[PDB]
This record gives C-alpha cells, sequence and structure tokens, in this order.
C-alpha cells in the first residue's frame, strides 16, 4: 500500500529517533512518494503523528480485549494489562516521541485537544477495569476517573523509564506495583 | 573556574537553544575557553550535558535537604517529595533540553550507562524514605529497593504524562497517588 505504507515509516522512524528527529523529508526519502501525498489525509507533519498515535492506540486496545479473556477477576486483568504493556509493540513504544512532541505543540491549541482525546483511549482500559470492578465488588472507588488517569499515569511511567534493564526484573516491578496499587485501593 | 564557567555558560545556552542546536564552538567562546579545554573537561558535548545533569541533581538534593524539615514523617516526606517533583518539574527550563537528549541518547551504551548513575541518584530519595520508614514503624518493606524503584518511576508518569491538566488538578491526582500507594503498604 503507499497510504499505510508511509505510516510504517514514519513510525519507525519516530520511534527509532523522535519527534523532532525524524523529518519529512526523510519519510519521503525512505519511504518514496512526493510531498503533496502527506496533504489529504495528512494534513500537516503533527497530523501524520496524530495518524500513528491513533492506529497504534487502536490496535495495543484490540489486542488487549483479545487477551484480557484469560483474567477471570477484574482484579486479575488490572495485573495482566500492566504486565502486557511491557511487551506490546504497540502504542508504548512512542512514548518518548510524544513527550517530545507535547513539549513543542503545548503551546497551541489544537494539540492540548487531540493530544488530549487520546487520553481518554489511555485511560479508558483502566475505566473499564474499576468500574466494571466495582460491580463486580473487588473493590469500592469513589473516584473511578481519578484512579484511572493515576494509574494509567503512573504504568506508562513504569514502561517508559525503566526501559533498559531486563525485561523480566521489570515484569517483576510492574507485578509489585499492581499488588501495592490495588492493595491501597481498600 | 573556567571548568564551570563552561558548565555555567553551557547551561544557559542549552535552556536558550535546547541540545541539538547548542555548539561546543558557541560554547567555548562563550566562556572564553578553548576547544581543548573543554575536550579535556569533558571529551564531548554528551558528557559536557551529562556533568550538568550531575551538578543540578545536587542542587536539586541539597534542596530537599531544606525542603524535607517541613515533614516530621516520612509518611509526610513522601507526600511532600512527590508533590514537590510535580511543582518544581512544571517550570524548570532544562526539561526540554533534557528531554531532547534522552530520546536522543537513550539508544547508545556509551551515554545511557551514566543516565542510570544518574537515575539511580534520584531513586535514593525514595530509598532513604522508605528505610527511615521502616525503622520508625511507619511502614515495613523488605524490598526497599525495588518499592523504591517503583515509586520513583510511577511518580515520574504521573509528573510527566499528566501535562495536559490545569495544575491544581494535577496536584490532586499526585496526592490521591500517594496516598493509594502508601495505603497498599501498610
Ligand atoms: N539552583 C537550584 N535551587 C536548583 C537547581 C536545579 C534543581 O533541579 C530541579 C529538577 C526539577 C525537576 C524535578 O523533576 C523530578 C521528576 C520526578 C521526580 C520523581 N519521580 N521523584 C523528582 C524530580 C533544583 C534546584
Amino acid at each position: 500500500n503507499l497510504k499505510d505504507k508511509i505510516l510504517g515509516v514514519a513510525k519507525e522512524l519516530f520511534i527509532k529517533n523522535g519527534y523532532n528527529a525524524t523529518t519529512t523529508g526523510e519519510i519521503v526519502k525512505l519511504s518514496e512518494s512526493s510531498k503533496g501525498n502527506l496533504y489529504y489525509h495528512f494534513k500537516t507533519k503533527e497530523n501524520l503523528f496524530l495518524e500513528i498515535l491513533n492506529i497504534e492506540e487502536s490496535k495495543w486496545q484490540e489486542q488487549w480485549k483479545k487477551e484480557q479473556i484469560k483474567a477471570k477477576t477484574n482484579r486479575e486483568k488490572f495485573y495482566l494489562y500492566n504486565e502486557l504493556s511491557l511487551t506490546t509493540e504497540y502504542y508504548y513504544p512512542l512514548q518518548n516521541a510524544i513527550i517530545e512532541f507535547y513539549t513543542e505543540y503545548y503551546k497551541t491549541n489544537s494539540i492540548n485537544e487531540k493530544m488530549n482525546k487520546l487520553e481518554n483511549k489511555y485511560i479508558d482500559a483502566y475505566h473499564v477495569i474499576f468500574k466494571e470492578g466495582n460491580l463486580n465488588g473487588e473493590w469500592s472507588i469513589n473516584d473511578v476517573n481519578a484512579v484511572s488517569k493515576i494509574a494509567a499515569n503512573a504504568v506508562n511511567g513504569i514502561v517508559t523509564f525503566t526501559h533498559e534493564q531486563n525485561i523480566n526484573e521489570r515484569i517483576k516491578l510492574m507485578n509489585k506495583f499492581s499488588q501495592i496499587f490495588l492493595n491501597g485501593l481498600s
């Protein structure tokens, strides 16, 4: 494909480099396509980027739904989601670029928007898990929205700022995290 | 001194223009030094920047030392340290140069080695708090190093990824997090 082949190349650079880093020049020279191409569906370069962010979040959320089945209690769904976060090839590998992207677009208002709409998906999984856990009586949270935001950010932190040491050590910490977090909910 | 003048000038340049655009040549002339002297003290821009980061960490340590007297118990020092981290990073001018530097060297090993000596210094704050907490029956944790790595990165995610919300909300969420987390340890 083409419209779907650019996405694929940019994704690679954005990760393999960063937002500021990788450039529309490089995107094109490693992919092969005129400039305008990136102008219809791809308004700006930050449009191509918010696009990739959309796919990835979709894909990771899809995979998680095709995987949460292995977890009976929501308590277990919480643990599972946090460990899978460490291994997916989706979304989380773009956190640095995103961090960077935000530190240079928070100055526009069209940014504090999309970058905040994508946040709804991001925290949704925890919302379902947490609200469902309330219905299922596993715990009793009155500020589900706050708790979901906190879990998602905390977890994205462990996933993102421990990205150097051994994966089993990480999975270990993440499980100890899920342990402590949930134990503090009640 | 000439060494400290290089550090001070570079720090300002990195803040005004960020990492990528700042050159050792700018640094040499503005501090009235030489490529040779700069080579002798730091070898490279990356190294120079890492040295700056260590000085910054010390300054941050010394500041924590004074501010933590506002907290009798370690339960308090925990709440206070997290809140501080969120508020001071909100207006820390080096954060962009730092974001630009990490997301651009978390691939190399030359650099990625030291970053961890540095990241470990930051995690120590938690280690001290938690150990002290044990010795005063505020809690009993048997995996101090571990809970410490977790608190550090979890807090870190909350500081880094919430960046699209009004400041009191973020402080509200950070404090809620400290409450939950400290609750799951008891
Ligand atoms: N001249 C001075 N007085 C001075 C100079 C530099 C300084 O350095 C501030 C660094 C601020 C950014 C603080 O960033 C974090 C992020 C996360 C955690 C955490 N997760 N614990 C802790 C700190 C402090 C004081």
